[PDB]
């Protein structure tokens, strides 16, 4: 197998429409935002416009193939493949991606997709002048899959974050939620995840 | 059957372009706004800026398999379905999706679809700063099915989902079902209104 | 006959790209402009940001079915079948479809779309703030096709239009026309909408 | 031949991938702007926001059908036939096209594609608020094909020009360049077309 | 073979999706930017709004033909053809491809592609109304692929920046460079390019 055949094969068969549960267990989701920027607060409005690349991955078994004399890896563009239907609660402004979207395939068919995002949301930003600063916190979970098809979990703060940003980042600290909401009889998982951060002062 | 081939099935044979009326009798759509947040409001040109989830169920028996031994549901993108055109009359901007374009099947043919939208709207902004607050109607129906085609109807606490750090808080939302003749055309065409009760904290 | 083999057979044999001419007669298309509301106006630029729902009609026989013990009307994505290439002149944005693309087919053929548009225009704001008010002269018609392949004809004013706009409508009058422009030898029709409004 | 069947002719096999070269010639396009309005215009900045119809064009006899008995044009969408590659080399916005995206096709493979488009330049504002006026200069060409494969030739001023405009147009005058960029070893056509305007 | 003919071949045969590696070793991507307009500089924010042509350049042997009484050059649409997955590191927006989306493919298998862009970057503008002016760092790279399977490396860039900006180019530096991110246990090259300049 080379490339083009492993890539050929997975636009063949690998069934975008088609949650990969293995025998009625959940697909496992990793979510993880590395912050990049943070470009336009309102403490009036409490709103805030941030970049972030959101490092995601799971587990598609339908994917993997023999990597014996073969490629270990290849790119794969999303609309080729299943992907988690994520979407931030909190989000007041649909995604805009920054980058291609295309995932990295594993041959044991792990997958990961990691799109910079430029989004605006709701949150607390009040003390984003002050030097406890602010606790913006974003919700991000399934739309559609409950806790028995999909569950979703976390994985330097700073690390990647742009040096030319206004704000600075103090702390960011992630937790898993799930939750039963009056729509549905179901329990939906959510990772929320706070970011701390202030004014440069 | 598994999950795969219910999603193969509806792909194959869903036929999104026909309204799934049975025995000449009406599609029931129900549909609910959960209101999320109040983003922008202006009082002197009556416009106003909302989020909320768009909950709308209605049944397509053509979408129906036997869940003897079988998976009870599925997501499905909505371009592989039919959908209701509805419409608010008195938008100002086309709805952004802020949510992954998927509906959820069940095995009976009941759909929901429940997206979460941004949306400008015209309505009476007067009194947004006061106690009594405004009373803002937002007005939803088919667009080009009449009311032997498509019926529209309401289906808990209004605030329910209602985020704490908007500027705005929500004090009542009512549900009212109209049928309405336009000069356009002979036949009735259904609505739901929803008041919007709403002030400045 | 039901729904599913009509709007099958539309789809596959409808011919979106082709004008739907009988014996080298124009299609006649009928425009109406119901004014819903008027967003933003600037006196100084003259410029106006208008929404309105475009009531639009014409026939295509291709598209009629025997409707004995069938459907009468069927709804039809527009891509699926041909509208005609209507253009505001006095646009100065790209018309923003708020509503759903489906256009109603009725049996013998008689197509109508009737969108809600959100546009801009340039056109003459001076004396918005008078008792007279302004009037804004919108121009609509087929970009493309001449007098002998589209001719285009008009069918209450502030039926639809909302209470809460700024703004209110004195009167809307419509006029049609027929012009040659430099780059064609052949004559274009339009109708002209003249929308008279002022601040509330 | 009727419409219909040309149309299916043109969609089944006009290659809009293909330009349409005949014998190593380059393929002769004309284009001329009609300038319709300038909506908006900073000294400081040296910006410009201009609508103008875009008259472009050129022959493609892939297109060609025997006009005996036949419709001697129709109207084809853009997609479905090959359009020159131009740019606008001082263009700082895309080009938001307001029409309908129609090219006209006569039976001789001539074509005429002529998009309403509304479009912001990098250009001398300069002047613009005194008699003599600012003189913008917009400049137009192939993007990816040279001298050998495509050429650019100019074909009232103030014709179809809005009479709303805060601006009045003084004169428009075009000229021809053929250039060699760093990148390429090959020569690029463009058009200038240098337009003499100012506030009323 | 004709154009017709190598444009066929490409369409049936490119594979858009496939990274065309030769031998295990990296496609050698080149990438220059040629700066042609800044538009706005946030003092606040240090945010800046900047045009460029990209001009992109690697090889892609499956595209290439035998090249004897042939054409040596054809113009493609880029959705037709594999390009390097390349994105700005600071971008805070998204890239807005102002020209035709078409590369240029020698017999060879030789492609260019230079599209012109307009997009919105975080990067240090202190000192841009002084006479050292500001250097604002853009970092360019592959998204997905490893160094490994593609390398970036720099082909003045100033030649074609437009005289009517409110700002000047002093000096436009290059530097490659390569990184493990904590995502991912292999190294993905970048070119960072350094553009100084300042208000006239
Ligand atoms: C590929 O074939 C080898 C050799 O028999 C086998 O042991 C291995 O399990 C196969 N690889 C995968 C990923 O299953
Ligand atoms: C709160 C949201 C609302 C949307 O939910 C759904 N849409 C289709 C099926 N379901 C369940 N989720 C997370 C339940
Ligand atoms: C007011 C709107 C106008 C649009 O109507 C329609 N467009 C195509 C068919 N129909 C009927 N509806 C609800 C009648
Ligand atoms: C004013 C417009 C200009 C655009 O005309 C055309 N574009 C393609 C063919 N034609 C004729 N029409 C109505 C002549
Ligand atoms: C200056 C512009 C830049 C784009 O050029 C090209 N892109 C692909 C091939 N070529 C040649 N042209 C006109 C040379
Ligand atoms: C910083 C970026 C993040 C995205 O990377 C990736 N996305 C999918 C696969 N890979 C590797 N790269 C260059 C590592």
């Amino acid at each position: 197998l080379d490339r083009a055949d492993i890539l050929y094969n997975i636009r063949q068969t690998s069934r975008p429409d088609v949650i990969p549960t293995q025998r009625d267990r959940p697909v496992a989701v990793s979510v993880s935002l590395k912050f990049i920027n943070i470009l336009e607060v309102n403490e009036i409005t409490n709103e805030v416009d941030v970049v972030f690349w959101q490092q995601t991955t799971w587990s598609d078994r339908t994917l993997a193939w023999n990597s014996s004399h073969s490629p270990d890896q290849v790119s794969v563009p999303i609309s080729s493949l299943w992907v988690p239907d994520l979407a931030a609660y909190n989000a007041i402004s649909k995604p805009e991606v920054l980058t291609p979207q295309l995932a990295r395939v594993v041959s044991d068919g792990e997958v990961l997709y990691m799109p910079s995002i430029r989004q605006r949301f709701s949150c607390d930003v009040s003390g984003v002048d002050t030097e406890s600063g602010a606790t913006c916190r974003i919700k991000i979970g399934s739309w559609t899959h409950h806790s028995r098809e999909i569950s979703v979990d976390p994985t330097d703060d700073s690390e990647y974050f742009s040096q030319y940003s206004r704000f600075e980042i103090l702390d960011v600290t992630q937790k898993k939620n799930s939750v039963t909401y009056s729509c549905c009889p179901e329990a939906y998982e959510d990772v929320e995840v706070s970011l701390n951060f202030r004014k440069k002062g």
